[PDB]
């Protein structure tokens, strides 16, 4: 046992970003010892000053565990989880964080279509869309915090910055892009979702949702928003 651990170890620490997922995957099923050594790796590498998805996938790894003890030794240990809740405007990301760290899409997208709201200020509360003049001007450290914990916690396949590559990847056409995330043309609303996929089997950028009823225009400006580039994106 000790022999694979050490390997395993070795792996997480030293392989490629992409050979790390594998060897998280195979010590969150080694039992104590497998986990003890994921635990042990987030403890080295937490708080993160920048997004680091293993980091990411560590932590999540172990809450998909569903396991009490786990869960509870995460809670104390990262009472607001694994990466800094910035934020430029008195934003509150918590209950963000934690309902992506319970792995429910659905709750955190509609906290995260509320928070680009407050983001927006007056008259945009309870609002179901946004104006692209309103996120023209959203803070780029806001839009940096709520893109990383999708991120991080969708194991890189969520988020706006994930839209905008396949949007790149598209020419920037709109019509190339909806089918390729998943968002079907018509399917829009004025008071809620529906036909959705909230959970991980959908496409690569599926969340979070940019409600297509006003058209393209909130969400090129959202993709060509600065904090893109800014932060690595």
């Amino acid at each position: 046992m000790s022999d694979n651990l050490t390997e395993l170890s070795q792996q997480l620490h030293d392989a490629s970003e992409k050979k790390q997922l594998t060897a998280i995957a195979a010590l969150a099923e080694m039992g104590e010892g497998g986990q003890g050594i994921l635990l042990d790796y987030l403890a080295k590498n937490v708080p993160l000053e920048k997004p680091v998805l293993a980091v990411g996938n560590v932590y999540q790894t172990l809450r998909n565990l569903e396991q009490e003890t786990i869960t509870t030794q995460l809670q104390r240990n990262y009472p607001t989880g694994i990466f800094p809740l910035q934020s430029a405007q008195g934003i509150d990301y918590l209950p963000l964080q934690e309902a992506l760290g319970s792995q429910d899409f659905e709750t955190a997208d509609e906290i995260t279509r509320d928070k680009l709201c407050e983001l927006a200020g007056p008259g945009a509360s309870q609002r179901q869309w946004l104006y692209f003049t309103e996120v023209e001007k959203f803070p780029a450290l806001d839009l940096h915090t709520i893109n990383a914990l999708w991120w991080l916690h969708s194991n890189g396949n969520f988020g706006f910055s994930v839209q905008r590559r396949l949007w790149l990847a598209s020419g920037k056409e709109f019509t190339k892009l909806w089918p390729k995330i998943g968002w079907k043309s018509g399917n829009v609303w004025t008071r809620w979702p529906k036909g959705f996929t909230w959970d991980l089997s959908a496409p690569q950028g599926h969340l979070p949702l940019l409600n297509q009823l006003r058209g393209v225009r909130v969400a090129e400006s959202l993709y060509r928003h600065p904090v893109w580039s800014q932060y690595g994106w």
